[PDB]
């Protein structure tokens, strides 16, 4: 069946997607236009019958009940699509940045608690954690030391979850979240513990999709960053626990050299009592250069929509 | 800056749909590898922000949200463009469709009420409930009345609310829903109420997008009709009732030449006892013509979720 290219369905998707109504945003129908084209087109090429159509109608309903389009989203490519773009985009312009971005993720979460050079991330509910001391320094487009960036962590516990998204509710308001103000030589450090990877729930309509392209929905342990600084580019990034078995087969395609980090054991006793810990910690040290505003503007920020305590 | 055609961008599209993967559903994976090229280039060609994109994945959680994906659907003109795909193949069949098909709707309920020959459709529960009296005759393929063939009729009441789908909740179940056997002259007669139009969730996502597009999500008042019968094909089709102000533009593009029927208003009060009505009341005849099967086979019968009570 060969109907798309007719001239009852082309002027019929010029009438839904109201290019013809006189009201309405011109971007959005510019871009709802050129969707349903390809759909329709795409309908016909493939020969997708009315109850294939219907089976993705449903999964898109429950795609959505289950507020998991965002999770979707990044297993999908479009997450590291959008970053692929924005790199390709610094590479035009001659930005060499050096700490290479990476996607946000759906889990951020605005309104940590924030503090200046220090501070301890959990708050130890977590029986099988490890305590890790992360820290580092931040510097700036010229390669000095930046005091005063605020450096935004949040990460999951032992069993992957993190705070707000906890399926088991347990979790104190901002757990394993914080903001940093780096100190007079640029510097943050944070006393939290090694975050586990995390696959997508188990029954979700993500993992259904998943499994009908033969893909797996892990992804492999991490720390996700914002550091945002004046006279500079917001960073968003993350870093991955080295050895990880899902290090270069995260199901997101975050991963990134130069993002993968060592993290190194303490056991000896002069380890543990210098950093004041309470017994073996694991020790991580990451430091980000930021990239410089173009012509006073930051190219690159993204406004989505972030859940605010 | 334009990534899309490059290596790297369509080897990434092949793994993120599973195409060397060993397991998984094939016809999955060649539908979605279609649809995320399509995305990722029509993503690059209009040259969609960050910001655009992660408000289209907001829309489309609470699209799902609100369970309205099967509500766009028809309102993007989706629906329509498979019943004219469908009719293309009968065509292509030499399929004569007598009775024009058109349109389901995603408010269809199973379990209705079943009974030979006559139903009344209503249970009184509407005030500005106005007497109608549907009655008609069902023909096999060969244009001969058909007997025992089973008729299935489903409207909204005065305020435009399908039981089931009530806001107000104030209907019981299966009220304006029926399941008619055809009588010994292939005869179905129900006593109901005259339907109203009605609209989007003004608040939905449906509604939102529309309002973006500039157009309206109304619909003339209409009738929806399950016509079956052993050896023939199931019709899927509704009536519209003559001088509803958006018969030619309805949001649903539903609309038909041969479905749009004219409600008789009979005031005489000969006609009022012979119809046993309580008074003045409105008529609408409306006969169907079936199809015979393929060769065996209902080659367009559509196997859709649908609300089963
Ligand atoms: C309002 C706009 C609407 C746009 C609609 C989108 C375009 C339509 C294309 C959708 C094509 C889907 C075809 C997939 C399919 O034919 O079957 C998909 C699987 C089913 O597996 P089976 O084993 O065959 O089920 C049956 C098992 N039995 C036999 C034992 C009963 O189920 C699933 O949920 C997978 C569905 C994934 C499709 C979602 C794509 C969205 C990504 C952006
Ligand atoms: C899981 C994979 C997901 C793949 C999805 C890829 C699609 C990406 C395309 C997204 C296009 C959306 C961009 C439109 C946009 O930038 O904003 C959309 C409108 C907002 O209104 P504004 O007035 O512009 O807001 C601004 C007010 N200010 C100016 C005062 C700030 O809101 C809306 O809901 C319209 C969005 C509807 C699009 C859904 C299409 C799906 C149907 C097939
Ligand atoms: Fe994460
Ligand atoms: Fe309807
Ligand atoms: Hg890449
Ligand atoms: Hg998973
Ligand atoms: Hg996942
Ligand atoms: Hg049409
Ligand atoms: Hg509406
Ligand atoms: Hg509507």
């Amino acid at each position: 069946v060969k109907i798309f290219n007719t001239q009852d369905v082309q002027d019929f998707l010029r009438v839904a997607s109201g290019l013809e109504q006189e009201g309405g945003n011109p971007r959005v129908k510019q871009i709802i236009h050129r969707v349903l084209s390809d759909l329709y087109k795409a309908i016909e090429d493939l020969n997708i019958t009315s109850d294939e159509y219907w089976a993705g109608v449903a999964y898109l309903n429950q795609l959505g009940a289950n507020q998991e389009a965002g999770l979707l989203s990044p297993g999908l490519g479009f997450d590291h699509y959008l970053d692929m773009r924005m790199d390709a985009e610094d590479a035009a312009l001659g930005i060499e940045n050096a700490t290479p971005r990476t996607i946000e993720g759906p889990l951020y979460v605005a309104g940590a608690p924030e503090s200046v050079g220090y501070a301890r991330m959990d708050d130890g509910s977590d029986p099988n954690g490890h305590t890790l001391i992360l820290h580092g320094t931040i510097f700036d487009a010229d390669g000095k030391p930046l005091p005063n960036a605020k450096v935004e962590i949040w990460h999951a516990n032992t069993k992957g979850f993190y705070s707000h998204f906890d399926p088991t509710g347990e979790q104190q308001a901002f757990n394993m979240r914080r903001s940093i103000i780096t100190d007079e030589n640029g510097q943050y450090r944070v006393r939290t513990i090694l975050p586990a990877g995390y696959g997508c729930p188990p029954e979700g309509p993500t993992q259904q999709l998943l499994n009908q392209l033969g893909r797996h929905g892990n992804r492999p342990a991490h720390i996700h960053y914002f550091v945002s600084a004046d006279g500079h580019r917001k960073l968003t990034t993350q870093i991955n626990v080295a050895g990880d078995p899902y290090t270069y087969d995260d199901f997101a395609y975050a991963t990134r050299e130069g993002l993968v980090v060592d993290a190194v054991e303490h056991t000896d006793p002069e380890a543990i009592k210098a950093n004041d810990v309470e017994g073996p910690f694991a020790e991580m040290v990451f430091d980000l250069k930021l990239t410089r505003l173009v012509d006073g503007v930051d190219n690159q920020v993204v406004d989505r929509p972030r859940l605010a305590v």
